[PDB]
């Protein structure tokens, strides 16, 4: 599927008395790869769908997340994106995190698998609605 | 099993432009209510086991995580957090997220199954270790 | 002036490799302090002020802070926060960051004078207005 | 002085519900823009300076900030810090944050003076050092 990359470099606020990237981190990062992916594959920015049409985002209702090794400051990381499966209101989106040893190789460091959905905001109540198929093939 | 409960005010900053708690957020106050239950079983702060044994705290692996309802400022959630299940170099901690309806009616807001597993820095390699006997006492 | 304390525990993510609290973790505790300050006085949340008055909240122009001792992991902070000068459109607000020794010895341990504004959002146009005299009744 | 530009894209996490930077986020982009003029002008990472010569890093002491015009997602800011002045245990650094206009016109969105030092961890007691002679002449 069409897959977007971004980087995103490692700081040291980034991390834990540990030492290593504290995990929310991790969140924060494949929160802003999710949105770059529609960005780049052509949606307008929610500030506008929201007032054209509704859309205020894509709020998360799942994930699936493995962490496979440490990451700290100054690493960078690339981080892909690609749509997994279209479901009816919702979507599965896959996260792959790696980063690259000086050796040039490349190095996986945690995935995620995202199921989220274009949501409006009805006064107060959040709600789903079925993925838009403009969105679909601007995603294609 | 054994549960610990803590409560979480929602903050301003903590939501997003779509008005709700970002979701990162949740993952930062699962990894606070990770450690409370750990200190409210008694052990010791990992700035004390780093030093006695070389533990550094529980590094998380993976995450199967389902956001229910969304959350705003000023909400006050409601955190339950449980050892599920013991393993061999790691375990599962459960943690469910709700809050409040002034119908005194409880709504649950996000849950959590954590994998992590008690681990120690051997020079700048995360390395898992044994559950601990003692600790599974502790928090038995 | 009518001062407003709140606590605020340190947790394990809040700091940095060095094992203290990491900086901007201050300002997200100030913030909360800041909102927390008027709710406790009687304001209303922003939710419902903007949509009476248009008042998104208090934005932020001016802060001088300063960092007089370090905080980790478990401390429990005591924030005391007061209007220090109204002005015209803008107020001074402080806040005073300690935390306990074993000894019931208070030691301070940051402090930040915030100037900040009431605003509206006219637009996208973020625009100050002259402090509410309602507001400072509810303050005094 | 010398100069270093870094920049920095916002993302829609980095936004509060009035739909701008939540400000505790700029000083997470101080605190990257710190460091990073210390990496690029050849100081080793703080890892490693804590095993040569026993540094952790450049924790903040004081902060003189002030914050001109909005920015939200999407907007690309650019970062210049320099040491504005050497002291003899603290340096203040400086740093001008701004965006352009699609007009090709730069406006300022924020500024801010941090008064560091040079520290070390001496067990869980920080303490500043005398700026290293070294270090200035890597700077300059
Ligand atoms: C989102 C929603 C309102 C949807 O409920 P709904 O309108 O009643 O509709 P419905 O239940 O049919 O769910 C829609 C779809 O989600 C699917 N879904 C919902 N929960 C799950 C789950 N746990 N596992 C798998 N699929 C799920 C559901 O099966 C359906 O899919 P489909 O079969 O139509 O393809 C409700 O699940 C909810 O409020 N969940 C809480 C959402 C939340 O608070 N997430 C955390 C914070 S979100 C703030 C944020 O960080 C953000 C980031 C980026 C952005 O652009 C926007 C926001
Ligand atoms: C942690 C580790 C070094 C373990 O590797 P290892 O020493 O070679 O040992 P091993 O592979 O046998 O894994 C140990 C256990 O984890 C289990 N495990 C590992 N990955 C998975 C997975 N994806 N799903 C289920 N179980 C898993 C594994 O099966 C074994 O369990 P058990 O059968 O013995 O009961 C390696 O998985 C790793 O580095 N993962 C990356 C960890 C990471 O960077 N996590 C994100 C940041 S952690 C920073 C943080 O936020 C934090 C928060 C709180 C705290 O107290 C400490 C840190
Ligand atoms: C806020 C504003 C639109 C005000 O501009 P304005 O409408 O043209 O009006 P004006 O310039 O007269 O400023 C109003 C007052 O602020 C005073 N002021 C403004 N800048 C300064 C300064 N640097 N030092 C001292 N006073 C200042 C100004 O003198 C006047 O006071 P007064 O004499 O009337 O008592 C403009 O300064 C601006 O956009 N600054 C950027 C604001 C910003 O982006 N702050 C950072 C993010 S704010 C997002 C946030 O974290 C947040 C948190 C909590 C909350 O409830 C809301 C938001
Ligand atoms: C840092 C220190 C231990 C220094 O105390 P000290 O060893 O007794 O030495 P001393 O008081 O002489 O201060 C050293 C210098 O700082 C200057 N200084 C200290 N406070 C101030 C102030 N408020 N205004 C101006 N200058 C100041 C002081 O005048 C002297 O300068 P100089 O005349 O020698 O040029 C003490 O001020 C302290 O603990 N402050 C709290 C530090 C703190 O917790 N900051 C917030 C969190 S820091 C965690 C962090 O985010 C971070 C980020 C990046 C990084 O690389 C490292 C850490």
């Amino acid at each position: 599927a069409r897959s977007i990359t971004m980087q995103q470099r490692i700081e040291f606020g980034d991390c834990d008395p540990a030492g290593i990237v504290w995990y929310p981190n991790y969140h924060r990062w494949l929160d802003a790869a999710s949105r770059n992916y529609f960005i780049k594959c052509g949606l307008p920015p929610w500030r506008q769908t929201v007032v054209e049409r509704g859309i205020v985002g894509t709020p998360i209702v799942s994930c699936n997340a493995s962490f496979v090794c440490t990451a700290s400051y100054d690493d960078v990381l690339t981080i892909e994106t690609c749509i997994k499966e279209w479901r009816r209101k919702s979507f599965v989106q896959r996260h792959s995190v790696s980063r690259t040893t000086p050796g040039g190789d490349v190095q996986l460091v945690m995935r995620a698998d995202e199921i989220r959905v274009f949501a409006m905001n009805d006064g107060e109540r959040l709600r789903a609605i079925e993925v838009p198929a403009d969105y679909i093939e601007l995603c294609s």
